[PDB]
């Protein structure tokens, strides 16, 4: 993960490149009793996850703090399109 993470289109502007898909990086709380959800963690499984489509770089959308997940009392996840920056 040599993954550039981009955080704004604007960054973008005036780098061709190709959108490989949407990618997902989450980290989940279980129970009350463990860690907080890790905001790193998951940005980092994001990353992973456009590397292995080979991607160049992600162009992170949002990343949230939910209570609602169904495995989780509390998860974090972030979202983004893996890319190729040509």
């Amino acid at each position: 993960t040599p993954v550039r993470i981009y955080t704004n289109a604007e960054e973008l502007v005036g780098k061709p490149f190709r959108d490989l898909g949407e990618v997902s990086g989450d980290s989940c709380q279980a129970s009350n009793q463990d860690s907080p959800p890790s905001i790193p963690t998951a940005r980092k499984r994001m990353q992973i996850n456009a590397s292995k489509m080979k991607a160049n770089a992600v162009l992170l959308h949002s990343c949230e703090v939910t209570s609602g997940t169904p495995g989780c009392y509390r998860q974090a996840v972030c979202i983004g399109s893996a890319l190729n920056i040509t």
